[PDB]
């Protein structure tokens, strides 16, 4: 028993690029990567708790206005310019510490790790995952906007998310660095709403799989479920479709259940666990990509 949980990749080479960043009485988190900043545009806002004209706000930006620092380091602003959402920042200074890295977008259902940052402290490291409608349930509160979403990929770092904002159902809302909000949420203290939550299959079975694994077998039945039934059924009950079940071969193989009789067990589960439990949760999780369950589970 063993069990499933979310990990983070090391942060080790994120950490040496936050910097703190305030203007006016708004602080928050900057990452300083070769002579440019970046942080969310918001703060530059005189009120980020009313609707704001970014028009506005950036004609009256005074560069002198910015304190941008790292230990005793406090870096000048050359310039700022609007990249979307982000604001970037030319600063008098290289910092000699930037890693090698690209910047990708994460898709819906992709993991990736955050590292969360209070006013210019590095403080935290999780793993995360990005729901349907460009959210992810971060754990973000005061000072930690700007903070910053990762992946390495074959010894690759990609930097893919900063944070921005929180909705009023407590989900996390950020941009990835060209600027565009995910899920196209604007920058505002609107009361936008989420919209309704579509779970991941190909994350569900990866989960109900991990149970499996585990030795916890009481929600597979003598009865499965084709794909295309379980993709108009999914249509209908807020699951995304599943396109194939090449990528759960080794979780079949393993277990000796087919992807097949876990999608009939997600439409049964759906509808309750009847109080019984899988990995201690009382309700699906699609939190985990098969990717992430089989190196946690096997290494591979
Ligand atoms: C920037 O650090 C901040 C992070 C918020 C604060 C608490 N949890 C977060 O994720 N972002 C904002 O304060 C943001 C400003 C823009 C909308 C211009 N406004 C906001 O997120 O309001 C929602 C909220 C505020 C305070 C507590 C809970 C939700």
């Amino acid at each position: 028993h063993s069990g499933l949980r979310k990990m983070a990749q090391p942060s080790g080479l994120v950490e040496p690029c936050i910097v703190r960043v305030s203007y006016g009485n708004n602080v928050l988190n900057g990452l300083w990567l070769g002579d440019e900043v970046i942080c969310p545009r918001h703060v530059i806002a005189s009120d980020t708790t009313r609707v704001i004209n970014y028009e506005n706000e950036m004609s009256s930006v005074r560069l002198h206005n910015f304190s941008v620092s790292k230990n005793n380091v406090f870096l000048g602003v050359v310039s700022a310019r609007y990249k979307g959402v982000n604001l970037v920042l030319k600063v008098n200074q290289v910092n000699p510490n930037t890693p090698e890295h690209k910047f990708k977008s994460i898709k819906a259902g992709e993991s990736f790790n955050i590292l969360a940052c209070y006013e210019g402290c590095p403080g935290s490291v999780y793993g995360v995952n990005m729901r349907s409608q460009g959210t992810i349930k971060g754990s973000f509160i005061a000072g930690t906007c700007g903070s910053v979403g990762y992946v390495l990929e074959n010894g690759i770092l990609y930097f893919v998310y900063m944070h921005h904002l929180e909705l009023g159902n407590g989900s996390h809302v950020g941009s990835n660095f060209e600027g565009e909000m995910y899920g196209g949420y604007e920058d505002q203290p609107s009361m936008q709403l989420e919209g309704t939550n579509v779970m991941s299959s190909d994350n569900v079975v990866a989960f109900l799989y991990a149970a499996l694994i585990n030795g916890e077998r009481w929600f597979v039945t003598n009865t499965s479920m084709s794909l295309e039934s379980y993709n108009t059924w999914a249509k209908t009950n807020s699951f995304t479709e599943l396109s194939s079940t090449d990528a759960f071969s080794m979780l079949a193989a393993k277990t000796g259940q087919s992807v097949e009789k876990l999608l009939d067990s997600i439409v049964r589960l759906n509808k309750g666990f009847g109080g019984r439990t899988i990995l201690s949760y009382g309700s699906l999780c699609d939190e985990f990509t098969p990717t992430e369950v089989i190196r946690q589970m096997y290494g591979v």
